[PDB]
């Protein structure tokens, strides 16, 4: 319950990096909708095809 904007913003954090929402939601199920545990799982697991991430 309670769609918290900040926790959802956590998704947006790695989302902005190019990460895929399919695996993002996947990260949430293992991370029990955690902040860092989800963004960390994407880092650990799924990869990004988007070119130039740290180009800013």
């Amino acid at each position: 319950a309670t769609a918290s904007p900040q926790l959802s913003s956590e998704i947006e954090n790695l989302m902005s990096q190019g990460y895929s929402y399919q695996d993002i939601q996947k990260a949430l199920v293992i991370a029990q909708n955690n902040i860092e545990m989800a963004k960390n799982i994407l880092r650990e697991f799924v990869s990004i095809s988007s070119p130039a991430h740290v180009a800013t």
